[PDB]
């Protein structure tokens, strides 16, 4: 990133509005997670060149493209993790502590 984002800028937009959600799964290769956005008026993003034009299109001043950041590295907003269960496949949110743990695996310079 030319432009490196701190938590802090990151729960920025969720304390305006906007949401962050990480889901997590285990891949065939690799432990892998992405960060999820959703506009708090219109749709919703997970690429940076949607975020982008969201800002373009619809008017913002309190976040910029740098308070969003996709890195599940960040632990700012909800992290969950997808599971097997007697029940099925469900997303099973990690707390804060757990977050870390599994930034681990799926991290990735």
């Amino acid at each position: 990133r030319r432009r490196i984002a701190t938590p802090e800028e990151v729960r920025l937009p969720l304390q305006h509005g906007w949401r962050r959600e990480v889901r997590i799964k285990k891949g065939s290769h690799r432990w892998q997670g992405e960060t999820w956005y959703y506009g708090p008026c219109g749709k919703r993003m997970k690429q940076f060149p949607e975020v982008i034009k969201y800002l373009s299109r619809n008017v913002v001043h309190s976040v910029r493209r740098e308070h969003f950041s996709f890195s599940p590295r960040m632990p700012v907003g909800d992290f969950f993790e997808e599971r097997d269960t007697p029940e099925g496949l469900q997303w099973v949110q990690l707390s804060a502590e757990e977050i870390p743990s599994r930034i681990q695996a799926i991290t990735g310079s």
